[PDB]
């Protein structure tokens, strides 16, 4: 109930929302059908359009007009955005030579540069080049300000998840808006685009920028706009608010455009009908910039031009239908489209088995344009699992395609030629970033970065302390002229032990054999110094990682590698080694095929044993430092130590072996040596964070040897590849992965073929950021370099995506 008898006389676009049954005059009132009777009349004036003309210049103030060309308009702060161009011979901002903004040039009374976030729906990254001739204002912003070639959205690449990730710095799994459509089993409620339930605050986790602002005494314009309010009115309102008294005027503002997304859905991302939408957005940017210039705010305000996601070509003919795989199709509900989420139609149906459903969707047609996944087997980079609103069954849909339940859904609901929501590494989903203003840099290209990092930068820009979030603060300091956050390395929590030789062979009863009873003084001096760390400068190039939780571990040195061996988990947390360009691959000899040797530095009671692996019919074992790459026949013995050993399913061994035997050498050739740090990961509760001992759900049969859920490797080299990895004077180059440790290769449809036809493809799917690996391990890499910490942070957030240019 709204008693709409009240008025918006002098309350138009009020910043503070008033509580029912008083009527509302804010920029959201329409959407809740709650505006006062006169709102349209007073607040949505359209008389005479949006631009001054020669004859209007110096006119008599007619309050009915949408914007004003009178002489008093500047002081009221309600002129048309072109008033000074037409009525005072000033130039449009786009026609002006751009000039470095070394410091904020603001009016007196401004306590900080304001921030204007100009967000655009479906603004695919490639529009910056491909639409440049029709977008001169945006193109000025881009070239004079700071820009990245693209910005990576979060998965799913939909609107609501991404706009709210921009607002909070949080992954959808953490903020809760996990799709445009959702069901919450705890609430027994649903969330839709249409309707009212999306206005309840229990859906919306984390702390968005405007609340972070308000709580620290920085005033915020309201970010949301009702869809009926034209774009021109939104700009004029922002400019009106900027004219307000110093004690009332907000410091942070948001504009939103529904274009180009709206048109892109109908006409495809590059349809000829798309040129006009891009023209109008650019015209809107020009209106804003011309307004800021009239108010002498154009060299004061920092403007962010940012998109939420891109757009792909998708038509009805390219729709896979679950009815061509599943017989039981009525007993399930599907969230459809560019991603698939399946749950049961009724929880009273006990016969619903998600296992048999996954199997029925697995490699069934030879060109199948989706892959099913238990949500916890989704690549860790998507961070799309740890929320009760994300269904256990998920379908990652191929770019260009759609998934529906039945054919009736497609022809009872061809209309669209574009869509989005796919995997966030897909080029067509990439979007834009431009920063322009005194606090941003001048004519600077920055590398691609993920949208989860902006929240921190927008806080920096406003002198705010960010709420806890998934950004890595300082990873984008290179966007800013000043105002930078100056971060410290986390303090190491657990210091390592450095065990020497403390145990005799005969104390070990592992059930392990090795064919190694093989016998000088100078060569025995030589092997001790390898076991005290003479080649550690070689294999540990960036310092040892720091352990940031309480645990008990040992550094173990060897000729070819160095490990941090966990006594609690009975394996390394990490193993570091360097393969130069010149290094050579040898085979595992016949005498050492099933050789596992006791490590005399580590007690029997903190070691694995071979008997457990024998008794476990499902589980075999592998090695973190690969025997294949031992530097000498003598050094190869070190690779068979029990402390280099880890549990591996035979299906995963195929992957691991190919990676170790072929790809590691390949990368060293292509990159001029590589440093490799490999290790296990335990995420049984799929929260993206290192598991404690008591969260481990599976052990090797009849033992305390915990089974990893994943295996990682960080592959580092010199960005200048003319210098070898071990002698790099400059910036580093990194690529990493988190492979799921799975007992079958059902994920790879071509896995019965040779490993050269599917393994590298699987690793690409599971590419990762070092920062991903850090959350999952509690480790901190790159502790000792000649590089700045900010540069290291940027490097830690890098993702190698394996997409073309
Ligand atoms: C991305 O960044 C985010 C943000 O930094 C990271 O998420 C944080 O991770 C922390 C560790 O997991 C987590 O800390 C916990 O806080 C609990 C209190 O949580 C409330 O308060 C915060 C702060 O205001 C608030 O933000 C939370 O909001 C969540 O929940 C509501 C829904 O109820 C949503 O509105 C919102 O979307 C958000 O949901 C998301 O997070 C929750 C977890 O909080 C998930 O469950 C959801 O699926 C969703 O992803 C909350 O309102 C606190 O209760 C926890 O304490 C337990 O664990 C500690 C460990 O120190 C233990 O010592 C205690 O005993 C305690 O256990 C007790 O409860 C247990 C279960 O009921 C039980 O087992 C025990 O026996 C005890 O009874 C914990 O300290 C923090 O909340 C989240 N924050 C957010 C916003 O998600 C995220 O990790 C980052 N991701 C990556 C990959 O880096
Ligand atoms: C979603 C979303 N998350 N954050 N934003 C704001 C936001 C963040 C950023 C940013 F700066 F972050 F880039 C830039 C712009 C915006 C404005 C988006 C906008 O005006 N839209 C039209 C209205 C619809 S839906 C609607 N739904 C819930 C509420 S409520 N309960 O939270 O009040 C109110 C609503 F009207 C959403 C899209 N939209
Ligand atoms: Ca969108
Ligand atoms: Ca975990
Ligand atoms: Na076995
Ligand atoms: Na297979
Ligand atoms: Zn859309």
């Amino acid at each position: 109930w709204t008693a709409t008898s009240g008025s918006c006389k002098g309350r138009c676009f009020e910043l503070q929302e008033v509580g029912p049954p008083d009527c509302r005059c804010d920029n959201l009132c329409k959407s809740y059908s709650s505006c006062c009777h006169d709102f349209d009349e007073l607040c949505l004036k359209t008389a005479r359009g949006w631009e001054c003309t020669k004859d209007r210049c110096g006119e008599v103030r007619n309050e009915e007009n949408a914007c004003h060309c009178s002489e008093d308009c500047l002081s009221r702060g309600d002129c048309c955005t072109n008033y000074q161009v037409v009525c005072k011979g000033e130039s449009h901002w786009v026609d002006d030579d751009c000039e470095e903004i070394k410091v904020p040039e603001c009016p007196a009374g401004f306590v900080r540069p304001p921030l204007i976030i100009f967000s655009v729906d479906g603004f695919r990254a490639s529009y910056m080049k491909k639409g440049s001739k029709v977008m001169p204002n945006i193109e000025k912003l881009r070239s004079c300000g700071t820009h990245a070639p693209y910005m990576r959205p979060v998965y799913p690449t939909k609107t609501f998840p991404n706009l709210y990730t921009l607002a909070t710095g949080l992954y959808p799994e953490s903020h809760g808006i996990v799709g445009n459509s959702m069901y919450d089993p705890v609430f027994d409620a649903s969330f839709h685009l249409r309707g009212r339930e999306k206005f309840n605050h229990r859906w919306w986790g984390g702390q968005p920028l405007w609340i972070t602002a308000t709580k620290q005494g920085v005033r915020a314009g309201t970010f949301f706009w009702s869809v009926s309010i034209p774009h021109e009115r939104r700009i004029l309102t922002i400019l009106q608010w900027l004219s307000l008294p110093d004690n009332e005027r907000p410091s942070v503002y948001a504009f939103y455009s529904e274009q180009p997304d709206f048109s892109g859905h109908k006409y495809g991302p590059f349809g000829p009908e798309m040129t006009n939408p891009l023209r109008e957005i650019d015209k809107t940017v020009g209106q804003l910039m011309d307004g800021l210039k009239q108010l002498r705010l154009h060299r004061c305000v920092n403007v962010i031009f940012v998109g939420d996601h891109g757009m792909e070509d998708v038509t009805c003919d390219r729709t896979e239908f679950l009815s061509n795989y599943l017989t039981n199709v009525d007993d399930i509900t599907l969230v459809p489209g560019t991603l698939g989420r399946i749950r049961a139609k009724s929880i009273n149906n006990s016969k619903y088995d998600p296992k048999t459903i996954i199997a029925a969707l697995t490699c069934k047609k030879p060109d199948q344009h989706f892959k099913p996944y238990m949500k916890q087997h989704l690549p860790k980079r998507l961070h799309y699992a740890n929320n009760r609103r994300i269904e256990d069954i998920h379908l990652l849909v191929d770019r260009r395609w759609h998934v529906a339940r039945k054919p009736l859904d497609v022809y009872k609901k061809c209309f669209f030629q574009g869509d989005h929501g796919f995997d966030n590494k897909v080029n067509s989903m990439q979007t834009v970033f431009v920063g322009y203003g005194p606090t941003f840099k001048y004519r600077t290209k920055v590398p691609p970065f993920e949208n989860i990092e902006l929240y921190n930068v927008m806080c920096d820009l406003l002198g705010l302390k960010p709420a806890p979030n998934n950004g890595t603060h300082g990873s984008l300091n290179h966007l800013l002229r000043t105002n930078t956050f100056r971060p410290t390395m986390p303090d190491e929590v657990s210091r390592p032990n450095y065990p020497g030789i403390m145990y005799l062979q005969s104390e070990f009863d592992l059930g392990c054999t090795c064919d190694d009873k093989v016998e000088n003084k100078l060569e025995e001096l030589n092997k001790r110094l390898h076991t005290k760390g003479s080649t550690k400068e070689r294999h540990l190039l960036y310092g040892r990682p720091a352990v940031l939780y309480r645990t008990s571990y040992d550094i173990l040195y060897h000729t070819d590698f160095e490990s941090g061996y966990s006594e609690i988990f009975l394996m390394p947390l990490w193993t570091s080694y360097t393969i130069s360009k010149q290094a050579e691959v040898s085979s595992i000899p016949e005498h050492l095929t099933n050789c596992v040797r006791p490590d005399v530095r580590v007690s029997p009671g903190f070691s694995q044993n071979c008997l457990a692996y024998k008794n476990d019919k499902q589980m075999s074992y592998g090695f973190l430092f690969p025997p294949y790459l031992s530097s000498s026949p003598e050094a190869k013995y070190d690779a068979f130590l029990v402390t280099n050993m880890v549990p591996m399913y035979p299906a995963f061994k195929r992957v691991w072996a190919y990676f170790q035997r072929v790809l590691v050498k390949k990368y060293a050739s292509e990159r001029n040596g590589v440093n490799v740090i490999s290790g296990p990961i335990f995420d049984y509760n799929y929260d993206g964070l290192r598991d404690t001992e008591d969260e481990i759900k599976q052990y090797v049969e009849g033992s305390s040897i915990p089974v990893p859920t994943h295996y990682y490797s960080i592959i580092t080299s010199c960005l200048d590849f003319t210098q070898p990895a071990d002698k790099c004077d400059g910036p580093l180059s990194v690529s990493s992965f988190i492979l799921p440790h799975r007992p079958d290769n059902d994920e790879s449809c071509n896995s019965s073929e040779d490993e050269s036809k599917w393994v590298e493809e699987l690793m690409k799917m599971h590419t990762a950021r070092v920062r991903d690996i850090e959350h999952l391990t509690g480790l901190d890499f790159y502790r000792k370099t000649s590089r700045s910490y900010s540069e290291i942070l940027t490097l830690k957030t890098y993702l190698h995506t394996y997409e073309s240019e």
